[PDB]
């Protein structure tokens, strides 16, 4: 039912995969559905099945919820959550209102969505979904009904992984295509993200802003009588001091791990009540948010709830979840509970319900795919191999590794081994941390020009230093698992420590998890995770076969990653070695 594939990456991913997957294609009147986590991700696949449109005839549009679609709903209204079943209400009236005569209720819904000039445009340019919202900006036309309407003569879809994973969503976004899951084939782009983007569709939290918010909603609209005396606001402040209390009481520096009975039980203690009571509460919440968003609907607004998006979450909370989730308790913004999804093999299995096709170029070891995953398909190495003398990975001693975020003396070591690296190497260098703190104390022991990448991020700022990395000078400090990761100009990699996950509350869960099922915690939750992260930067690194580049580890347990990396080598000089190594690249 599936295949996995690794290529060598850059430029050609996405091309192979249809070279690959014209296999069926449309003999067996398959469609095609190509998932991308990114929109980053999306437009280097889009770029890629636009070059290949002057090659051969390929229908594609991109697709995605109203969530990302819809124009007007940003006007309207600005709610801080959201989803897909408030907007349908909220879009559908705003049709009748259009269609029953007042043009004004919506001025995005028009002919415009089913005219050539629009289907044209989807189809002859090809553009991304941001890039089609632009369009329809500009053009007074709505984006999403738009690709809805041009959807069931298209070929091929590209869509983003938390659009066709809503199950809820897949079923209508398949009800208009025609196809059905027998007759689709599904292509996941950057497959390596599989496991990762089951565990987070997966989860759910609970957050104290969130009930603070439902308890705004809740004056708003009356503030009535749950029980006799117990009123909606009444709830909400039982539930956020349950939470409160909860995060004073059970967790210090950080995360922890909870049982899911516990926030009822400290439901129960506090208020002096059982389930029965509790559990009607709740449900009788959950129909105020169904008396909310009537309300909001009746009037045009987006029938959005913060008391009904609330109950059910707590709801689903307290009931299900104890075998493959982890209740994990968090004092971050404000505090939550989160229950954290260990395993996504049963968030992913719909998946093999249609003909999968598994693209990555860095999955090294399958099994902990295939086992993590649960997708027992084959692999292949399809990809013509780019020769290991022309690229250079190693890691190195000095910097050894007693604790994970302490010690000032080793941290010098870290700041010198780098500096004496770069000095020399002189080269366009990207050096990732494993977190903020390091990055910040290496900075102000460092002294080269450098180029920071501190939380904060928007995407104007990112761009500001990527144009001036490409173009003069080199080095730049990033914190590995950030937005970097999105993408000739690069040349050395220097992991100043091993990105491993941090010592998380989930993290933790996870390795107890893979303890109790396959003995290798640590191989299944720190090590094959840390491995596929660091080739991928190798990857980002060496695209092209006459591509070249070098990349360290400043690691003492980075020997570990030699059954994963099966060319990395150690150094005791780096900074020599990598020089030497690019003076054999320039021969050539
Ligand atoms: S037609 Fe209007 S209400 Fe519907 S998704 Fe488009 S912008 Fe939103
Ligand atoms: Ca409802």
């Amino acid at each position: 039912y599936g295949v996995a594939l690794e290529s060598p990456t850059g430029s050609g991913k996405t091309i192979m995969a249809l070279k690959s997957a014209l296999q069926y294609s449309s003999e067996r009147k398959l469609k095609v559905l190509y998932l991308v986590r990114t929109n980053s991700q999306e437009e280097q696949v889009i770029k890629e099945l636009r070059s290949l449109s002057s090659t051969m005839k390929i229908r594609a549009i991109p697709m995605q919820g109203r969530v990302n679609m819809c124009i007007l709903y940003r006007m309207v209204d600005d709610l801080h959550e959201i989803n897909a079943e408030s907007l349908a209400k909220f879009c559908n009236m705003k049709k009748r209102e259009v269609m029953a005569g007042n043009e004004a209720a919506c001025p995005y819904f028009n002919f415009k969505i089913r005219s050539d000039e629009t289907k044209r445009f989807l189809f002859d340019e090809l553009p991304t979904a941001e890039e089609f919202y632009d369009y329809g900006e500009r053009n007074n036309v709505c984006p999403y009904e738009s690709m809805k309407a041009a959807l069931p003569d298209a070929d091929i879809v590209i869509a983003p992984y938390a659009y066709f994973l809503n199950r809820s969503v897949a079923e209508k976004f398949l009800s208009h295509w025609g196809v059905s899951r027998n007759q689709i084939v599904i292509i996941l782009d950057e497959a390596h993200n599989l496991p990762d983007i089951g565990r987070s569709i997966g989860s759910f939290r609970i957050s104290v802003e969130s009930l603070n918010r439902a308890d705004r909603e809740a004056q708003a609209y009356g503030d009535p009588e749950l029980s006799q005396k117990i009123h909606v606001s009444d709830l909400i402040e039982m539930i956020r001091s349950a939470l409160q209390s909860m995060v004073s009481e059970r967790c210090g520096k950080g995360d922890v791990r909870i049982r899911f009975q516990e926030f009822m039980e400290y439901m129960r203690i506090m208020n002096k009540r059982s389930e029965r009571e509790i559990r009607s509460l709740l449900n009788y919440l959950y129909l105020f948010g169904e008396y909310v968003e009537n309300e909001k609907e009746k009037v045009g607004k987006v029938p959005f709830s913060y008391c009904s998006s609330v109950a059910s979450r707590i709801i689903a909370f307290s009931d299900q979840d104890e075998e493959k989730y982890a209740a994990i308790l968090s004092p971050e913004d404000g505090g939550y509970m989160q229950a954290a999804c260990l395993d996504p093999s049963g968030i992913l299995e719909v998946l093999k319900e249609s003909k999968t096709i598994h693209m990555s170029g860095t999955l090294d070891p399958f099994d902990f795919y295939s086992d993590i995953t649960g997708f027992e398909i084959p692999f292949k190495k399809i990809g013509e191999i780019f020769p290991p003398e022309n690229r250079y990975i190693a890691y190195y001693d000095g910097v050894s590794s007693k604790y994970d975020t302490l010690d000032e003396k080793e941290l010098d070591r870290m700041a010198t081994v780098i500096e004496d690296i770069i000095l020399k190497v002189k080269k366009n260098t990207i050096v990732y941390f494993p977190s903020y703190s390091l990055m910040d104390r290496v900075e102000n022991r460092v002294s080269f020009e450098h180029m920071k990448e501190y939380r904060g991020i928007d995407q104007k700022e990112l761009y500001s230093m990527l144009k001036k990395f490409r173009r003069d000078h080199g080095t730049i400090f990033a914190v590995s698992g950030g937005r970097l990761s999105e993408g000739n100009e690069l040349e050395m990699i220097i992991l100043a420590g091993l990105p491993f996950p941090r010592p998380d509350a989930i993290n933790r869960s996870l390795f107890d998890y893979y303890e109790r099922k396959y003995g290798k915690g640590w191989e299944y939750s720190v090590v094959y995770p840390t491995a596929i992260k660091i080739r991928q930067e190798i990857g980002r690194l060496i695209r092209s076969a006459e591509d070249t580049g070098a990349c360290v580890i400043l690691d003492k347990r980075a020997g570990q990653f030699r059954k994963f990396i099966p060319d990395m080598k150690k150094t005791s000089d780096p900074a020599s070695d990598i020089y030497n190594f690019f003076i054999s690249a320039q021969a050539r």
